[PDB]
Protein backbone atom coordinates (compact mmCIF):
# COMPACT_ATOMS: atom_id res chain seq x y z
CA UNK A 1 0.00 0.00 0.00
CA UNK A 2 1.20 3.58 -0.81
CA UNK A 3 0.28 7.00 0.65
CA UNK A 4 -0.55 9.67 -1.98
CA UNK A 5 -1.02 13.43 -1.68
CA UNK A 6 -4.42 15.07 -1.30
CA UNK A 7 -5.80 18.30 0.21
CA UNK A 8 -8.93 18.91 2.28
CA UNK A 9 -11.81 20.44 0.30
CA UNK A 10 -14.41 19.88 3.11
CA UNK A 11 -15.28 17.71 6.13
CA UNK A 12 -18.66 15.94 5.58
CA UNK A 13 -19.43 13.43 8.41
CA UNK A 14 -17.82 10.74 10.64
CA UNK A 15 -16.67 8.48 7.74
CA UNK A 16 -16.84 10.68 4.54
CA UNK A 17 -14.62 13.64 3.56
CA UNK A 18 -14.34 15.80 0.42
CA UNK A 19 -10.72 15.80 -0.82
CA UNK A 20 -8.84 17.00 -3.87
CA UNK A 21 -6.82 14.13 -5.40
CA UNK A 22 -4.62 14.49 -8.53
CA UNK A 23 -6.26 17.92 -9.03
CA UNK A 24 -9.92 16.64 -9.00
CA UNK A 25 -12.50 16.93 -6.19
CA UNK A 26 -13.77 13.57 -4.90
CA UNK A 27 -15.84 12.45 -1.89
CA UNK A 28 -14.09 9.61 0.02
CA UNK A 29 -15.75 6.87 2.12
CA UNK A 30 -13.36 5.63 4.85
CA UNK A 31 -12.55 1.92 4.37
CA UNK A 32 -13.52 -0.74 6.97
CA UNK A 33 -15.40 1.61 9.36
CA UNK A 34 -18.96 2.74 10.13
CA UNK A 35 -19.64 5.95 12.09
CA UNK A 36 -23.17 6.58 13.39
CA UNK A 37 -25.25 8.83 11.09
CA UNK A 38 -25.26 12.47 12.33
CA UNK A 39 -28.78 12.23 13.86
CA UNK A 40 -27.91 8.86 15.56
CA UNK A 41 -26.10 8.63 18.92
CA UNK A 42 -22.38 9.68 18.80
CA UNK A 43 -23.05 10.78 15.16
CA UNK A 44 -22.28 14.48 15.84
CA UNK A 45 -19.20 13.48 17.95
CA UNK A 46 -17.98 11.23 15.05
CA UNK A 47 -18.38 14.13 12.51
CA UNK A 48 -16.57 16.54 14.92
CA UNK A 49 -13.75 14.02 15.58
CA UNK A 50 -13.09 13.48 11.83
CA UNK A 51 -13.64 17.19 10.97
CA UNK A 52 -11.10 18.47 13.52
CA UNK A 53 -8.65 15.67 12.63
CA UNK A 54 -8.65 16.55 8.86
CA UNK A 55 -9.08 20.38 9.32
CA UNK A 56 -6.03 20.59 11.70
CA UNK A 57 -3.79 18.32 9.53
CA UNK A 58 -0.99 20.10 7.65
CA UNK A 59 -0.57 16.92 5.51
CA UNK A 60 -3.51 14.84 4.16
CA UNK A 61 -2.65 11.50 2.48
CA UNK A 62 -4.87 9.01 0.61
CA UNK A 63 -4.03 5.27 0.74
CA UNK A 64 -5.96 2.96 -1.64
CA UNK A 65 -6.21 -0.78 -0.91
CA UNK A 66 -5.77 -3.60 -3.48
CA UNK A 67 -9.32 -3.76 -4.93
CA UNK A 68 -11.70 -1.07 -6.30
CA UNK A 69 -11.01 2.55 -5.26
CA UNK A 70 -14.62 3.59 -6.08
CA UNK A 71 -17.93 2.44 -4.52
CA UNK A 72 -21.35 2.01 -6.23
CA UNK A 73 -22.26 5.67 -5.34
CA UNK A 74 -18.96 6.85 -7.00
CA UNK A 75 -17.29 7.64 -3.61
CA UNK A 76 -13.53 7.03 -3.35
CA UNK A 77 -12.74 4.14 -0.98
CA UNK A 78 -9.48 4.71 0.92
CA UNK A 79 -7.51 4.83 4.15
CA UNK A 80 -7.03 8.56 5.05
CA UNK A 81 -4.06 9.90 7.07
CA UNK A 82 -3.86 13.22 8.93
CA UNK A 83 -0.14 14.04 9.53
CA UNK A 84 0.62 10.27 9.38
CA UNK A 85 -2.19 9.24 11.83
CA UNK A 86 -4.89 7.10 10.19
CA UNK A 87 -8.34 8.71 10.56
CA UNK A 88 -10.00 5.26 10.00
CA UNK A 89 -8.09 3.63 12.93
CA UNK A 90 -8.37 6.81 15.11
CA UNK A 91 -12.25 6.79 15.05
CA UNK A 92 -12.36 3.03 15.88
CA UNK A 93 -9.82 3.46 18.72
CA UNK A 94 -12.06 6.14 20.29
CA UNK A 95 -15.14 3.90 19.84
CA UNK A 96 -16.65 6.57 17.53
CA UNK A 97 -16.73 3.97 14.69
CA UNK A 98 -17.23 0.21 14.34
CA UNK A 99 -15.19 -2.10 12.10
CA UNK A 100 -17.65 -2.74 9.23
CA UNK A 101 -17.93 -3.27 5.47
CA UNK A 102 -15.04 -5.74 5.40
CA UNK A 103 -14.96 -6.83 1.74
CA UNK A 104 -12.22 -9.28 0.65
CA UNK A 105 -9.53 -7.63 -1.56
CA UNK A 106 -10.01 -4.24 0.25
CA UNK A 107 -9.17 -5.46 3.81
CA UNK A 108 -5.39 -4.75 4.28
CA UNK A 109 -5.81 -2.94 7.70
CA UNK A 110 -8.66 -5.15 9.08
CA UNK A 111 -6.71 -6.79 11.98
CA UNK A 112 -5.11 -3.41 12.81
CA UNK A 113 -8.60 -1.79 13.12
CA UNK A 114 -10.11 -4.80 15.02
CA UNK A 115 -7.12 -4.42 17.42
CA UNK A 116 -8.21 -0.75 17.99
CA UNK A 117 -11.87 -1.81 18.36
CA UNK A 118 -10.91 -4.42 20.99
CA UNK A 119 -9.14 -1.63 23.05
CA UNK A 120 -12.05 0.88 22.56
CA UNK A 121 -14.47 -1.88 23.65
CA UNK A 122 -12.18 -2.80 26.60
CA UNK A 123 -12.25 0.89 27.74
CA UNK A 124 -16.07 1.08 27.11
CA UNK A 125 -15.35 4.22 24.98
CA UNK A 126 -18.33 6.22 23.60
CA UNK A 127 -20.21 3.61 21.47
CA UNK A 128 -19.22 0.68 23.78
CA UNK A 129 -20.20 2.43 27.12
C1 LIG B 1 -17.34 1.18 3.35
C2 LIG B 1 -18.00 0.68 2.07
C3 LIG B 1 -19.34 0.94 1.79
N1 LIG B 1 -19.89 0.48 0.66
C4 LIG B 1 -21.30 0.74 0.38
C5 LIG B 1 -22.07 -0.40 1.02
C6 LIG B 1 -23.31 0.28 1.54
O1 LIG B 1 -24.33 0.03 0.55
P1 LIG B 1 -25.89 0.29 0.87
O2 LIG B 1 -26.13 1.76 0.66
O3 LIG B 1 -26.50 -0.56 -0.18
O4 LIG B 1 -26.06 -0.15 2.30
C7 LIG B 1 -22.94 1.75 1.71
C8 LIG B 1 -22.68 2.17 3.16
O5 LIG B 1 -22.17 3.51 3.25
P2 LIG B 1 -22.61 4.54 4.43
O6 LIG B 1 -22.28 3.92 5.79
O7 LIG B 1 -21.77 5.75 4.11
O8 LIG B 1 -24.08 4.70 4.30
O9 LIG B 1 -21.76 1.95 0.99
C9 LIG B 1 -19.13 -0.28 -0.26
O10 LIG B 1 -19.65 -0.70 -1.32
N2 LIG B 1 -17.82 -0.54 -0.03
C10 LIG B 1 -17.24 -0.11 1.09
O11 LIG B 1 -16.04 -0.37 1.31
CA1 LIG C 1 -21.83 5.66 8.24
Amino acid sequence: LHKEPATLIKAIDGDTVKLMYKGQPMTYRLLLVDTPEFNEKYGPEASAFTKKMVENAKKIEVEFDKGQRTDKYGRGLAYIYADGKMVNEALVRQGLAKVAYVYKGNNTHEQLLRKAEAQAKKEKLNIWS
